[PDB]
């Protein structure tokens, strides 16, 4: 006898388990055991995958009700998974969205300053290079500083909670409530701050004391900010990591990119579609009888959308493994979710990995993994995917 295929199949996020094809093509929803030891329907086809997403009675909010199946444990308290939902209520999604655009002046030249004088350091100190804790999360961290308009100097510490914050763990982390509460204080303590006026933070602090949002809690304040900074950094510096080594294991991609630049949007839209970054399937919670395929999900079930099922469907991207800079329909995967919960960051993401692979094509162009592929140290328990160390030669 065996068990329920357990869920996640491989934290290694340089290459798709050959077992991900054989169950889309087979079972495209099916029963899997998630590290809790719930059971949740996991769904890998692009079709099913997008009718998920589209679906509202598939409710991201509701995975945080007591009592249901988990993927995971909750990192935070339950109010803050329907974060965006409360910012919403609030009034404050336009303001917050036009925040976190890439469009405000002088932001992609700070990132591309940022960028070029992380490399500089790089090549100065000499190879090897890492390429994950010295470039990729600093530029992360220092976009989203300049994005939430707090000081440079204080990235650091708040990007160190995020190794236990986007834990994916079967049980509460104590150490999670610790980072959090701090978080909080920090986040509270900058609203309060005369100095911060500019960026997200300094935005939300001016509509804190205007009349039309005198009933906002100071709670949901603090909370966009931590939420929005650790969210936003793990999902940039994750991507851009995972997405540098599929570019360098591409010797021709990479030269093309570097001899011709303009490709690199297209590039970026292929490389966020074969992105392995997110561990886990997307979880929903069915708040009705819904048939998806063949199966007819019941009301309190946990659904699992599996976005490299979706992105590396041959369905709907042919030859799904290959990298090809002239699909019909580049921006058609599902990289930065679907539907309601369509991720607010998609530009500011897609600017931040751009500039990132810009700068180094033009620093490093000669750049290749300076050990054996194999040798990546791939973080378990985590809702990315990520190698600890990226080391680089040049
Ligand atoms: C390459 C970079 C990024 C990727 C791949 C990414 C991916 C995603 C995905 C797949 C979702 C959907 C989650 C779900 O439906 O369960 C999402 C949502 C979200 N993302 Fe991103 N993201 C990125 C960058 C960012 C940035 C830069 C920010 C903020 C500064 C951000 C903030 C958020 C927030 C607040 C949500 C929740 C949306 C909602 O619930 O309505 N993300 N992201
Ligand atoms: N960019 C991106 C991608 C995926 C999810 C999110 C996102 C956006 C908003 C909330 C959440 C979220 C958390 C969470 C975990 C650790 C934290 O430090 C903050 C939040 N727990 N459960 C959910 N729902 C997640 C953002």
């Amino acid at each position: 006898a065996t068990v329920l295929l357990e869920v996640p199949f491989s934290a290694r996020g340089d290459r798709i388990p050959d077992a991900v094809a054989e169950l889309r093509t087979r079972e495209p929803i099916r029963k899997v055991r998630t590290i809790t030891g719930a059971e949740a329907w996991l769904v890998s086809s692009y079709a099913l995958c997008t009718q998920v997403l589209e679906d509202r009675r598939f409710s991201m909010k509701e995975t945080a009700a007591a009592g249901a199946p988990r993927l995971n444990a909750l990192t935070v308290p339950p109010e803050v998974v329907n974060n965006m939902g409360n910012i919403a209520d609030a009034g404050l999604r336009k303001a917050v969205m036009k925040a976190i655009t890439p469009k405000a002046p002088g932001l992609e030249q700070f990132l591309r300053d940022t960028a070029n004088s992380l490399l500089d350091n790089l090549i100065t100190e000499g190879a090897p290079a890492d390429l994950r804790n010295d470039f990729a999360d600093p530029l992360a961290t220092a976009l989203h500083c300049k994005v939430l308009g707090i000081p440079q100097e204080d990235g650091p510490k708040l990007f160190r909670s995020l190794s236990i914050a986007f834990m994916s763990s079967a049980d509460p982390i104590p150490a999670a409530k610790i980072n959090w509460d701090r978080d909080i204080e920090y986040m509270a303590g900058i609203l309060e701050n005369p100095n911060i006026t500019t960026g997200l933070m300094g935005e939300l602090s001016r509509l804190r004391k205007d009349p039309a949002y005198s009933h906002v809690s100071d709670e949901l304040f603090a909370t966009i900010g931590v939420t929005f900074f650790g969210a936003g950094v793990i999902s940039t510096g994750s991507f851009l990591t995972t997405a540098l080594i599929s570019l360098i294991q591409r010797p021709q991609l990479r030269n093309l990119l570097h001899e011709k630049p303009e490709l690199i949007p297209a590039g970026v839209e292929e490389l966020l579609r074969i992105n392995l970054s997110f561990a886990d399937g997307l979880p929903r919670l069915a708040t009705a009888d819904i048939q998806v395929g063949d199966v007819l999900v019941r009301k309190g079930e946990l659904v699992l959308v599996l976005l490299e099922g979706a992105n590396f469907d041959p369905e709907h991207f042919p030859n799904p493994g290959s990298i090809e800079l002239d699909r019909p329909n580049p921006t058609s995967h599902l990289a930065f979710g679907r539907g309601q919960h369509f991720c607010p960051g998609s530009a500011l993401g897609r600017r931040h990995a751009q500039i990132g692979i810009e700068a180094l094509l033009k620093k490093m162009p000669g750049v290749d993994l300076a050990v054996p592929i194999d040798q990546l140290v791939w973080r378990t328990r985590f809702q990315r995917r990520i190698p600890e160390r990226l080391p680089v030669l040049w």
